[PDB]
RNA sequence: GGAUGCCUCCCGAGUGCAUCC
């Protein structure tokens, strides 16, 4: 994995996230109303785009310089309530059903990663879905590649974490 | 002649599907 796997590929690095549209109104007309001002903010907002129905929106900048003249320009705001800008994305989590990774099903409502990593071995990331606040049963993992993952899973896939041989399957695809 | 269910964990999530009564 030498560099990296998967990047960024777009004008600019430059990025923005906004959060706390206020899904009240529309979304769509929200990210829209921070589009049309990019445009009418004296300069050309490089990215544009949604994230889940009332998720956020994404957008690059230009350049420090269009950059610089926009967070001059605080203003903005869905009309209102002001938003907050950052990006801490830098991959993609959604959309692309963990692309090699593992979902564990049927819990004990009472799992953690004792009983988890037990049953497994090559999972990189281990989370469990289940605690009070409306319970679930069903446990979620991630790994490093497909390749451990369709291993693992085709072997834990008959185990025994609840006396009910707990479920695994794969999810994501390759990128 | 009728209609809906689902994709869990997880900051870009929507070229989204099936069957039953």
């Amino acid at each position: 994995g030498s560099h990296m796997v998967e990047g960024s590929e777009s004008t600019t690095p430059f990025n923005l996230f906004i959060g706390n549209l206020n899904p009240n109104k529309s979304v769509a007309e929200l990210k829209v109303a921070i589009s049309e001002l990019f445009a009418k903010n004296d300069l050309a907002v490089v990215d544009v785009r949604t994230g889940t129905n009332r998720k956020f929106g994404y957008v690059d900048f230009e350049s420090a310089e269009d950059l610089e003249k926009a967070l001059e320009l605080t203003g903005l705001k869905v009309f209102g309530n002001e938003i907050k800008l950052e990006k801490p994305k830098g991959r993609d989590s959604k959309k692309v059903r963990a692309a090699r990774t593992l979902l564990a099903k049927n819990l004990s409502f009472n799992i953690t990663e004792d009983e988890l990593k037990e049953v497994f071995e090559d999972a990189l990331e281990i989370r469990l879905v289940s605690q009070d606040g409306k319970s679930k049963g069903i446990a979620y993992i991630e790994f490093k590649s497909e390749a451990d993952a369709e291993k693992n899973l085709e072997e834990k896939q008959g185990a025994e974490i609840d006396g009910r041989s707990v479920s695994l399957y794969y999810t994501g695809e390759k990128g």
